C-alpha cells in the first residue's frame, strides 16, 4: 500500500536538481517509504503540514537527522530547543523567543539596514561580483556575529560549524562523515564563544544569558541556547539572500516589480524562502503507531519531511514553480509550522528585507555574467558561487 523508492534524496544527483524527483516523490503517494536509508517520507503540503503540527506523535527529541537518539548517541549534545518535545522546550522556546522578540528587532534594524545599504553601495563600486562570498556571505558576517556579541578572532569558524551542523541532520553519507571528522576545531571555538564571559553586552548571547533568573532556563542552560543561534541563525540566511538574489537574476521581470514598489523586499524576500526553501527537510520520529494518509506507520519510525517538496505542491501553490514577489505566501513551511516555527525568524526576515531593499533602491540590473556552482549539502540548498554583474539604478 505504501509505494517503495529509491530515490536518495541526499545524493549529489538529488541536490543538483532536486524538483523531478520531488514530484516523484510527491505523485507517489501521500507516504513514501524510501529503501535507501529505512525511513518513511512526506513530500506533499497537506502531509509536511500535518505532521509539522503533531509533535506528539512525531517528535523531535528522538533527533530531527536521520539518527535516532535512542538507537544511536548525538554527534553533539542535543539541542535544547530544537531536539526537545514539549513541556521541557516549552520555557527555551520562551526564552530565545524573547531574545529574538519584535522589540528586540526594533534596536537593530537601523543597523542591519545600514549596513545592508553600505554593502550593495560597495558592491556597485565593483561591478561583477560574487553574490554568495561578496553579499550572500558577507552581508550576514557584518551583522549577525556582532548581534551576538562575539568577539572578532575566530569568526572563521562560524559557517564551517553551521555546515557542519546541517550535514549532521543527514545520513551518514560522505558529507556527513567528512564535516565530523573536521569538527573537532569549529565545536571548540563555538562552545567557548557560548560562555557568558566571551558575549558582548546587550548582544543575542548576553541576552540569553541574562534570561537565566526568570526561572524559564537555569544558568548551566544559557551556553546550550547560544549555541543554537550560532548554529541556526548564520548559514540558513546566507542561503536565504543568496536564493532572493538568485530568484532576482533570473527573473528580471520581478526585479523590476521590486524596483517599482521597494515596500515588496519582504515578501519578496519571503516569496525566496517558499521558491528555494534553504532548509529542504527535516525528519520527525513517530512515538506511536499512526495513520498518515491511508498509510500505518509503526512507533519509533523516522518520518522525512520535504519542507522544500511542500513548498512547491501544486496541490497547495498556485504556480508553484514561478518566483512571485506579491503572491500569497502565508503557510509556506520554510520556516517550519507549529511549536519549533523558526523562533528566529524575525532575524531572518529583517536582514531578507533590508538587503533586498538596498538592492531595490540602488540596482538597476543583476546579470549572472558567470558560471553558476552549487554548494551541497545533507540539509542545506544553496549556491557556492553566484557570479553577477550589478548594474547602478
Ligand atoms: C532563511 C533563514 C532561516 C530559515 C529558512 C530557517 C529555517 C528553520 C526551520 C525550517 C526550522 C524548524 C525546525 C523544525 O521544525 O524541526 C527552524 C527552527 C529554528 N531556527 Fe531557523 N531558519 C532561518 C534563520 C534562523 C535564524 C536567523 C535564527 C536565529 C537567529 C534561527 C534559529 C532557529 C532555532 C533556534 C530554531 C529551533 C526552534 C525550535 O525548535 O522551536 N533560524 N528554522
Ligand atoms: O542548534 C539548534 O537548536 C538548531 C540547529 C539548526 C537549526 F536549523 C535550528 C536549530
Ligand atoms: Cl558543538
Amino acid at each position: 500500500t505504501i509505494p517503495h523508492l529509491a530515490i536518495d534524496p541526499f545524493s549529489l544527483d538529488f541536490f543538483d536538481d532536486p524538483y523531478p524527483d520531488q514530484q516523484t516523490l510527491r505523485d507517489a503517494g501521500p507516504v513514501v517509504y524510501l529503501d535507501k536509508w529505512n525511513v518513511y517520507g512526506v513530500a506533499r503540503y497537506a502531509e509536511v503540514h500535518a505532521v509539522l503540527n503533531d509533535p506528539t506523535t512525531f517528535c523531535s527529541s528522538r533527533g530531527v537527522g536521520l539518527s535516532d537518539f535512542k538507537k544511536e548517541k548525538p554527534w553533539r549534545p542535543p539541542s535544547l530547543i530544537l531536539e526537545a518535545d514539549p513541556p521541557a522546550h516549552t520555557r527555551p522556546r520562551a526564552v530565545l523567543s524573547k531574545v529574538l522578540s519584535p522589540a528586540t528587532m526594533k534596536t537593530i534594524r537601523d543597523g542591519f539596514a545600514a549596513a545592508a545599504d553600505a554593502k550593495v553601495d560597495e558592491l556597485l563600486q565593483r561591478g561583477c561580483i560574487d553574490a554568495i562570498a561578496d553579499l550572500a556571505e558577507a552581508y550576514p558576517l557584518s551583522v549577525f556575529p556582532d548581534a551576538m556579541g562575539l568577539k572578532q578572532e575566530g569568526r572563521e569558524h562560524l559557517l564551517p560549524y553551521a555546515g557542519l551542523v546541517f550535514n549532521a541532520f543527514g545520513p551518514p553519507n560522505e558529507l556527513r562523515q567528512t564535516a565530523i571528522e573536521r569538527s573537532a576545531p569549529h565545536q571548540a571555538y563555538v562552545n567557548e564563544q557560548c560562555q557568558r564571559p566571551n558575549l558582548a553586552p546587550g548582544g543575542f548571547g548576553a541576552c540569553i544569558h541574562a534570561f537565566t533568573d526568570t526561572g524559564e532556563i537555569t544558568p548551566d542552560e544559557a551556553p546550550l541556547l547560544v549555541r543554537s543561534l550560532l548554529s541556526a541563525g548564520l548559514d540558513t540566511t546566507v542561503n536565504g539572500i543568496g536564493a532572493a538574489v538568485y530568484c532576482l537574476a533570473r527573473f528580471p521581470g520581478e526585479l523590476q516589480r521590486l524596483r517599482s514598489d521597494p515596500t515588496l523586499a519582504r515578501n519578496a524576500f519571503e516569496e525566496a524562502v517558499r521558491f528555494e526553501s534553504p532548509v529542504q527537510t527535516f525528519f520527525r520520529t513517530t512515538t506511536r503507531e499512526v495513520e498518515l494518509g491511508g498509510a500505518v506507520i509503526g512507533e519509533g519510525e523516522k518520518v522525512l519531511m520535504f519542507l522544500g517538496s511542500a513548498n512547491r505542491d501544486p496541490r497547495r501553490w498556485s504556480d508553484p514553480d514561478l518566483y512571485d514577489i506579491t503572491r500569497k505566501t502565508s503557510g509556506h513551511v520554510g520556516f517550519g509550522s507549529g511549536v519549533h516555527m523558526c523562533v528566529g525568524q524575525l532575524v531572518a526576515r529583517l536582514e531578507g528585507e533590508v538587503m533586498l531593499s538596498a538592492l531595490a533602491r540602488k540596482v538597476a540590473a543583476i546579470d549572472i555574467d558567470g558560471p553558476v556552482k552549487r554548494r551541497f549539502n545533507n540539509t542545506l540548498r544553496g549556491l557556492e558561487s553566484l557570479p553577477v554583474k550589478l548594474t547602478p539604478a
